[PDB]
This record gives structure tokens, C-alpha cells and sequence, in this order.
């Protein structure tokens, strides 16, 4: 299973090649952030737990957790689609970038982890790559 994630920051998306860039002037009234969460190889119409991170990149690397949503959600027809987090305005600041991390643990037990046929551990997948342009935006100077 994978996750992979775009950042929307007050309408701007990130992409591989650019972080969402925010103008100083769309922060002056907070940052709207939403997070669309492409899933694959989950099983098809099970529950999950689905965790969204805002996280701030500190200039030392180190992260710190801005904001979190957790929604309870259901893989598609045939274990993928898309689903979304609304963290909702943020008080972002200048010059500071800004990660979101995802994580998805199926509620029940999906995987048979040793060769009895019976389903004994929960299905993780996660995407916590603080490099991952397109899950990253950044506060332009004005
Ligand atoms: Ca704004
Ligand atoms: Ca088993």
C-alpha cells in the first residue's frame, strides 16, 4: 500500500518540483490547508484511521507539529482513491516552511502475518517525507 499527498495552501497546490508558494499578502488572514491523500493497495471498502500533520521545518530540520486531523474513512472499489484533510486557516508565518504528514492504519486486522490464514495485524501506510515537495508550502517574504 502507498499514500502520496498535495498540499493546498489558500488554493495554491504543491507539486515534486515546487512547494506551494503563499504570498505574504494571502497569510495576512491565516493559511487555509487542505491535504489530498491519493491511496493505493488498501483493501477495498475496509475502515481506516486517517492521521494529517501539519508540521513546521525548523532551521535545524527538526519538525514540530502545527496541527493535526484524524478522520475515520473507507478504502474505494478496488483499494484506491483519494481522500482529504481540512486543517482549516492556520497562522503561518513568514519565511517558514510547513510539511504535511499522512499515516493510515486499517481499523481491523488485514494481514495474515503468519501462514495460519486468520488476519492477526492492522494495515499501516504512511507518507512522512519532510522533502516531499509536493506536501510542502512555504510563506513568501512581502
Ligand atoms: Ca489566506
Ligand atoms: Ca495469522
Amino acid at each position: 500500500g502507498t499514500l502520496r499527498s498535495t498540499v493546498i495552501a489558500d488554493g495554491v497546490n504543491g507539486s515534486s518540483e515546487k512547494e506551494a508558494l503563499v504570498s505574504f499578502e494571502n497569510s495576512k488572514d491565516g493559511v487555509d490547508v487542505k491535504d489530498t491523500i491519493n491511496y493505493e493497495g488498501l483493501v477495498a471498502n475496509q475502515n481506516y484511521t486517517l492521521t494529517g500533520t501539519l508540521m513546521h521545518v525548523k532551521a535545524d530540520g527538526s519538525l514540530e507539529e502545527i496541527a493535526t486531523k484524524t478522520t475515520n474513512v473507507t478504502a474505494g472499489e478496488n483499494g484506491n482513491g483519494t481522500w482529504g484533510l481540512d486543517f482549516g486557516n492556520q497562522k503561518l508565518q513568514v519565511g517558514e516552511k510547513y510539511v504535511v504528514f499522512e499515516n493510515a492504519e486499517s481499523v481491523e486486522n488485514l494481514i495474515d502475518t503468519d501462514k495460519d490464514y486468520n488476519l492477526d495485524t492492522k494495515q499501516v501506510v504512511k507518507h512522512e517525507d519532510k522533502n516531499d515537495k509536493a506536501q510542502t508550502l512555504v510563506v513568501e517574504k512581502p
